[PDB]
């Protein structure tokens, strides 16, 4: 939901 289903900053934003 809060992570753009890409954790770990891959594109910018994520956790």
């Amino acid at each position: 939901a809060f992570q753009p289903t890409t954790p770990g900053n891959s594109p910018g934003v994520g956790h």
